[PDB]
């Protein structure tokens, strides 16, 4: 699924992610712009081997199982297909813990070059929230 801007921000405020560890809705919806372009079923390979998935493109190496990463660790405790569904919770639910893990939303090296230090506000600018 490919979630409009406003859509997307209403789903991730529905399921808690608004200000959740301290990260406003347009941090998240920003990540989620250059992470996936908010498709849900987006996938890409990394250098190592691992595997990132779903609108928030979590990585395999850690966050999810996909049977193909040799020596990785499923944190999250899903399969990482889970990741790519039209429904958010599987990837709402991991991101909690990614961005509870130490390091903040800097987890999401794509929001660090991108979103951090921003007008992050801009991106749920004029939503019905
Ligand atoms: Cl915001
Ligand atoms: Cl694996
Ligand atoms: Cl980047």
């Amino acid at each position: 699924k490919v979630f409009g801007r406003c859509e997307l921000a209403a789903a991730m405020k529905r399921h808690g992610l608004d200000n959740y560890r301290g990260y406003s809705l347009g941090n998240w919806v920003c990540a989620a712009k250059f992470e996936s372009n908010f498709n849900t079923q987006a996938t890409n390979r990394n250098t190592d081997g691992s595997t990132d998935y779903g609108i928030l493109q979590i990585n395999s190496r850690w966050w999810c199982n996909d049977g193909r990463t040799p020596g990785s660790r499923n944190l999250c405790n899903i399969p990482c297909s889970a990741l790519l569904s039209s429904d958010i919770t599987a990837s709402v639910n991991c991101a909690k813990k990614i961005v509870s893990d130490g390091n903040g939303m800097n987890a999401w090296v794509a929001w660090r070059n991108r979103c951090k230090g921003t007008d992050v506000q801009a991106w749920i600018r004029g939503c019905r929230l």
